RNA sequence: GUGCUGCUGUCUCCCAGACGGGAGGCAGAACUGCACCUUC
DNA sequence: AAGCATATCG
DNA sequence: GATATG
């Protein structure tokens, strides 16, 4: 029902108290994850930082449960599982024992807890006020039965206040529920957990106003946020570095436990935005502390047909007669695009010439099709001089890969200079060179992957991950800018309805491009639906017939 | 603030095997442009 | 899988 | 304000 947007703000001088709170929250969250997994008393698998998976048997979980304060698990097993499935939301939603998973911590950890006795929020009590013995869910009944057995108030490894425990339990339950859904999807084929860590896999340490986590206050001074976190040990004050997503912020404490923030998103438009902040998430990434600010926001005949081409970024028609037509995102630099295509082809053919060379080295020519495929296309596409011997051929391939790498670096630098060569004005918002670079890097990653595995016969996870990062980031940026261009063209033309259908399918699944454009068009207030310039005209006409 | 996103100098690890490739850490110069919902 | 609300007694 | 449960 609600709508969210998000951004991170970096904080530099984090006091020791906040770092200790962060680390303790991560440790207790890992403890809760392991405890909930142990309560199911079923064998599972966990993957560590090295990437290999270990399988934990039932005996280790039994030992952990006995360490956590339950001296006789096998005699109370049916209760524990009955509790755990309630926490992970594996019961009927109508009779949910814990609507939010944090609610169990009072039963889990508190000594003098009175949970499970109060009934003021029961609808029957409300109706009697206006004028439970069987109503109790199995999840709460099992928890009470465990508590009265002297078993359930487990020993938390590190002492924390109730609110921080609730936040840690919330994060742990979220991760475990996601893993459990994945495990169900895997078992239904006819699945490994990942314990949270302070640096290798952080959880969002949450601060909230209603009671989940410690309370927080945020204000704005000039162009930066000032955040005060109300830890039990004091009140830590922080100042975030200015962010161009929140360039000129100004906040107001609302009367409904929320902070209204008004900011300016630095773009060409510099449009003002308003949002509501209610929870804040501290996270550590490579030694730097970022607060995830997730803010709610309020979303806002002329029709268009949109065609998502590859050589043009898109073609639009507006309108019966189409008095407005055009293309957006054409080729900007002819020679750059041509060189990009040539290098992509070179890498594509080299990836196969490597395998053919290995086969020749270890077995010799096998059949006519291998030799002909090498001679007609692999030799000139990877243009290179053939060598009969093994090591000389390997050295020639090495020289060819060096040349390819140098050309790739030059092409990347030229593409980067599109925003800094005093010709920024000529540069368009979107162009086909983005997709061409994506294809080029996808082919080049494969080429280097084949090259690195030359030594072994035909027969670490850090390999080439910089290229993976670049590919993913460039693809995300391309999608963002394409969506921006589409919505900008829609809004400038005053359209109210949009109709829309080595290719796009190889870069994205059929869904997320359409879903992203649909969501962004709806957010601005423009409706859209699924059914060159002629294709866009045809799409618009097809929508018009309906 | 995350990216688009690079260049130069320098340093440390890994795969080879004297042809090359891979992952990062610092120090500079240049430009200050274009978009941004994120975690699992 | 998520990025809160509301009641009650003190 | 501190629990507690929608």
């Amino acid at each position: 029902m609600p709508s969210y947007k998000s951004s991170r703000v970096l904080v530099r001088d984090v006091p020791e108290e906040l770092v200790d709170h962060y680390e303790r929250s991560h440790r207790v969250a890992a403890f809760f994850m392991r405890l909930l997994l142990a309560m199911r008393r079923e064998p599972y698998s966990l993957r560590m930082r090295d990437g290999t998976e270990r399988e934990v048997d039932l005996d280790e979980t039994d030992d952990f449960l006995r360490s956590a304060g339950c001296e006789e698990p096998d005699a109370v097993s049916d209760d524990l599982r009955s509790f755990a499935l309630a926490v992970l939301h594996q019961d009927n939603p109508k009779k949910r024992a814990f609507l939010k998973s944090e609610n169990c911590v009072s039963i889990l950890c508190l000594e003098k807890s009175a949970s499970g006795t109060r009934y003021y929020k029961r609808p029957g009590y409300q109706l009697l006020k206006k004028a439970l013995k069987t109503d109790t869910r199995e999840g709460m009944a099992a928890a009470l039965r465990l508590r009265e057995r002297g078993v359930f108030p487990v020993s938390v490894p590190e002492h924390l206040d109730l609110d921080s425990l609730k936040a840690a339990m919330a994060s742990a339950a979220e991760r475990l529920k996601s893993w459990l859904a994945c495990n169900q999807r895997a078992v239904d084929e006819k699945a490994a957990v990942t314990l949270c860590d302070a640096d290798d896999s952080p959880i969002k340490v949450r601060f909230g106003l209603t009671g989940r986590g410690r309370k927080f206050v945020l204000s704005a001074a000039g162009s930066r946020f000032l955040i005060t976190v109300k830890l039990p040990c004091g009140d830590v004050g922080l100042t975030a570095v200015p962010s161009r997503y929140f360039w000129n912020p100004s906040v107001g404490r609302t009367t409904s436990n929320s902070f209204r923030i008004e900011f300016t998103k630095r773009t060409t438009e510099n449009r003002r935005y308003v949002g509501e902040v209610k929870e804040i998430g501290l996270v550590r990434q490579r030694g730097r502390y970022y607060f995830f600010i997730d803010y709610n926001f309020d979303p806002e005949l002329t029709v268009m047909g949109i065609d998502l081409g590859i050589n043009p970024a898109f073609a639009f028609a507006v309108c019966v007669s189409f008095d407005s037509t055009g293309l957006r995102g054409g080729i900007g630099s002819q020679k750059l695009h041509r060189e990009m295509h040539n290098l992509s082809d070179r890498c594509f053919y080299g990836a196969r010439y490597i395998r053919l060379s290995k086969k020749l080295r270890d077995r010799g020519a096998l059949n006519d099709i291998e030799a002909r495929l090498l001679e007609e296309k692999y030799i000139p596409g990877f243009r290179i001089v053939h060598i009969e011997d093994a090591d000389e051929r390997r050295r020639t391939v090495g020289r060819t890969v060096k040349e390819i790498k140098q050309e790739y670096k030059r092409i990347r630098h030229q593409f980067y200079l599109r925003y800094h060569t005093s010709k920024r004005d000529r540069t368009e918002l979107i162009s086909a060179e983005y997709f061409r670079m994506l294809f080029l890097v996808k082919n080049l990653r494969n080429l280097l992957k084949s090259w690195n595995r030359y030594h072994w016969t035909t027969g670490n996870p850090d390999e080439l991950k910089s290229y993976v990062r670049y590919y993913n980031n460039l693809r995300m940026d391309t999608l963002k800018k394409l969506t921006c261009a589409i919505v900008r063209t829609a809004k400038e033309h005053g359209a109210t309805l949009v109709a829309m259908e080595n290719s796009l399918l190889s870069l994205w699944a059929p869904g997320m491009v359409l879903e992203r454009v649909e969501q962004e068009l709806k957010n601005e207030g423009i409706l859209a639906w699924e059914v060159d310039v002629n294709a866009a005209i045809n799409i618009a006409r097809r929508f018009l017939t309906r």
